[PDB]
């Protein structure tokens, strides 16, 4: 037997109609009961299981699978979520680290890639796999993305041992700091523009272990509750003024994403420059990522965003890049100089350097 | 014969180094004159044409494609251009329309998709082709993209009545107000999210005429120089506090877009809201646009961004959303209401109006 | 407001069981659908005391209820084994029972699925009603799978929409069935549909694509094809592929031969091989140019491309769909070989794009 | 300096109208000297070169690249093309094999995945870059994929030590024995299914070293002229009689291809099953490719195609399987079991093993 912990944050995977819109919707345990393929009862009998602990149908071979649900409460609409959701999200990994072999988080779509990116950082030297989920369309409703994406995440987590924080969505397992969401309405509502997928999943399931992480078994497990809040991000815009950037750019901000044109270039206007390099005086850290979806930022062109506290972000997505500034900031008495080369460097996964 | 404007911009089509950058670099037409695939001497001297107009040789069939070169000042990089320069190109269209059969631009990849935007907003009625290409690696590199887009706008531009402002490159036609930048290293640069390329190059050229935009043989040219300049452009990310909002849409800003998450969704706390409000109270409108490449801006949340002076923007992209408010925020004398409706209104094939 | 689907199983992999070792057919379908919520709401059918071998899918967004019967065949088959009269056995279970349903479902294996539509496509003339055929790459007894949601969306397609042809059911989408060939083995995008958009696709909402779906002859009446060609065959080129190996090939009693030939519909100008093809034409034989590649269209245009006595172009026609027509045109009664090529040159189910 | 020999062999790169069709046409070093990307006056002069000889302007960093055009009488539509044309290709090769540091061959599309596996297995320990390339729009015509085809090959070849027969279409660099044609009008015609490029062109280069194959430098370069002739392809179509491919497998053919469904499969039906038998006995060596596109031929049905004399092809491609069948049935005094191993293993970089 495994066991894995399946936290309900929220999110339309398991929303209800109310005032003709949809908003979170509790008793998911209730649901997945009456479910087959969600939970044996035939077999939960058979070993008089709790009355808090679901059952997984079997696999020929290999581990039965047994999962806990544990239902956040409020449950929100992912839009609502910030940097405290998922460390609490975070702290709950840690609360139960011990007696389950792995995790599934059902979230919302809407800021799944931040908050797979945010818990990718705060897992330091994590060694069981953490994989989100979520849907487009309500499980509840009969034609849904939601029964097929969440019982993949449980047989991902149950069955392999990826020590990684991962999305699974539409037969496609993601590292969760390589992704980001390309289509509102579509099933295949995320992509990794930058990265392989980890798995996929057909007629067999093909894993990249090329790619996954190796376990550090030495190394326990350190949660990073200290994750600087006052980080930004910014996107450039044509003729976006300097003024505009210096209110942007004002204390208490510590950290900031730009998101630039192409290969990673702005504006030359020397009065932009002036502000950012006024904004480094202060202290401020600026990482430099594209708003392209496809490539990496790359100096060459007279307009490169390079300089004083700016640091490439390279192939990052921004969300990976925000999460990384949250990180690298949180972490107490380093050197700024310290801090920008800890930027520079892949620390979970979430960059490919030259 | 059928005879072209090529406006060069700037951009890395036409770059050099120096000081180990690239930037902008002048004297395109000295070049393209020693290039044989854009320049036929045999025949300019057998006609004994001017010094300023080059002529390429005869494609399979149709006419015989000549055009000008007309290379402004300064040349930029594609990042330092705003309003006014894309003011100044509109202008420079307007005052040869007659002279000529169509338009090539030449621009950087940058903020073409912006440019392009904006042009298809400002040439109202158009009715012969724009067409805006650029290049990954400039063209006095050996091993480049720049020679075929260059080439390619040209032969769309000199043989096929596209009356819209669109983007070249890499085999496809895309119309300008649909496309994004996607990749910023790759040749496909470009992508049209929303809607299928208007063409397609290969062993034949395939276009897409159910989409074409007709053209309008009654209506004049009217050329908008009066585009609002004080619009932004602002990202959500989670946990955007609401001071920072507030900030941000201080006077004098009249317009925003706000990029927003999945179907168009924002967090609902209160205080961010308020702020919606407080500057819907001083006339700001705002355009929900979605952070997603892919898609629709939607209702059916709880988190749904809609209310007062807030437009959906559907399916539109980022540079298309900026354009539209900065044309219809220019005209003069409407209400807010009027200026409203006009921005839920597919004004130049922009956008997809939902079904039913 | 209900509506009534037949729900025909021939075997595939959807429905298959483990024995030693190896995967085969497997029986009982029905019985299994029943403990399964989302198959069959035990709640509703009580509640109107329906029959025992009458299904009812639970309630959807909208629309009516959709209730369906299970039909299994016997014996059930791997796709593999599947033949033209296999697919003429279940047009005639169409047949039989066309006015007692509103549509249709089959489930079918994968490795003959693309010629399975394809045939019944043509059989099936004048077709008023949906005939979704869906399979599956992994059992629906195996835990993780796509047969659960390949069959729930087959029967709502059937069920909900008024789509008169016969379709493929895959990966929420919907392909016409003679524009589909199999182009993965292991993943669950098993097929394409290479020159034309899907019929319809399955999100949030359904959109379906009625510009291109088939319109309904509500005066014609069905008429079912049991007269088709057997003595069809396919047979794909090779490089340096002998005369005497395909003199062999198109010896009687063949009747009709599909060539996969090479890029735009190219072979070897070796006279002896065209030798072959001329003998053959003077027996009688009627030959389809399609192309070995998966996207595009034959076309003249080289000294190697494929044209003469009795060799019609296949365009951008599925091989699948050309040997089904190939056996549909010449099994019609009475007509002379230059009035079937005529009917091959002919969009006759919406399988084929004619150029302009 | 880096030299290069330039192979013209025909198709549609090189084509002329006649007769209001495409046939090939001879010229091409008189029509690539009159243009400035592929030939350097200025520097060729400067250096008083050859008649014979072309030089590429410089690239941005490395060798000067120059190159030499032998133009293959008569020249072919690659539709006419066999076994012997390549072999006569090889031949070439191995002629002038250290007198250059690379070669590209000049090649029509429709048998191009043919010839470049075939060349693969006739070029054993290769050292050095063979690019085939071709194009959909002739050099000639103005609007054309040529130019930037024919140009990038000779980069690659140039400036890359790629010891492997490779394909260069549309800013891609791929495998050759691993390529097919999938399009027969956009200038996208060709994929590789099963196995990434080798190198990507864009704003640089991007290649695939850990894909690539390792200079064997110890070994000399075999040019096998031993290919067997008297193999052949066979698609399997619902339905086909045993009589029709009783007939097929007559002798004289050694080595057959069958295309198959889906994961490898066929009929069952015994007659057919008994001539596959039969053919064995005659000591015919059969290889089980699928007809589809992506993914292996792998055993799970009792439909699957296995037993005497029929070896799996996995992943391969059906050029690269026809082509391999050829090489090994060419190999002198080698037992049937020791054959059917060889085309068990991945011999080229061809097949992808479990
Ligand atoms: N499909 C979804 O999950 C969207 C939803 N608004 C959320 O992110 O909570
Ligand atoms: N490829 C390019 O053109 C990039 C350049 N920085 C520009 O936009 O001008
Ligand atoms: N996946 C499948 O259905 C393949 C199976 N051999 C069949 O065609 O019946
Ligand atoms: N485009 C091409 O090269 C096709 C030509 N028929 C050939 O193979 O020679």
């Amino acid at each position: 037997e495994r066991h894995l912990l399946l936290i309900y944050t929220g999110g339309t995977l398991g929303m209800q109609s109310k005032g003709g819109v949809l908003v979170p919707g509790p008793g998911l345990v209730t649901l997945l009961r009456t479910l087959p393929m969600f939970h044996d009862k035939e077999f939960a009998q058979a070993q008089g299981l709790p009355d808090h602990a679901l059952a997984l149908p079997p696999a020929s071979h290999g581990p039965r699978v047994l999962y806990t649900v544990l239902e956040c409460q409020p449950l929100l609409d992912s839009s609502d979520m910030t940097i405290d959701d998922w460390i609490r999200i975070a702290k709950i990994i840690e609360r139960h680290y011990e007696q389950y072999q792995g995790f599934v988080v059902i979230h919302g779509t809407d800021t799944m890639a931040s908050g797979a990116s945010m818990l990718s950082f705060m897992l330091e030297n994590l060694h069981k796999p953490v994989i989100l989920t979520g849907a487009q369309v309500p499980i509840r409703v009969l034609w849904n993305d939601a029964r097929e994406n969440l019982l993949g995440a449980l047989l991902v987590a149950g069955q392999y041992i990826i020590p990684e924080v991962c999305l699974f969505m539409n037969s496609q397992l993601f590292r969760g700091n390589r992704v980001t969401m390309v289509d509102s309405q579509k099933f295949e509502a995320f992509c990794s523009p930058n990265l392989s997928p980890l798995a996929t999943v057909g007629a067999d399931v093909t894993i990249a272990w090329d790619l996954v992480r190796k376990v550090k078994w030495k190394d326990p497990l350190v949660v990073h509750s200290n994750m600087e809040h006052d980080v930004a991000l910014l996107r450039l815009y044509p003729g976006i003024p300097a003024s505009l950037v210096r209110a942007f750019l004002q204390p208490p901000l510590k950290g900031v994403v730009l998101e630039t044109f192409g290969s990673g270039n702005g504006p030359s206007k020397p009065d932009l420059l002036q502000e950012l390099r006024a904004a480094a005086q202060r202290g401020l850290i600026m990482v430099n990522c594209s708003q392209c979806l496809r490539g990496s930022v790359t100096p060459g062109y007279a307009t490169s965003l390079a300089g004083a506290n700016i640091v490439s972000g390279l192939d990052m997505t921004s969300e990976a890049a925000l999460a990384k500034l949250s990180y690298v900031l949180g972490l107490p008495e380093l050197s700024l100089e310290r801090r920008q080369e800890l930027l520079a460097k892949d620390l979970r996964g979430e960059m490919t350097l030259p």
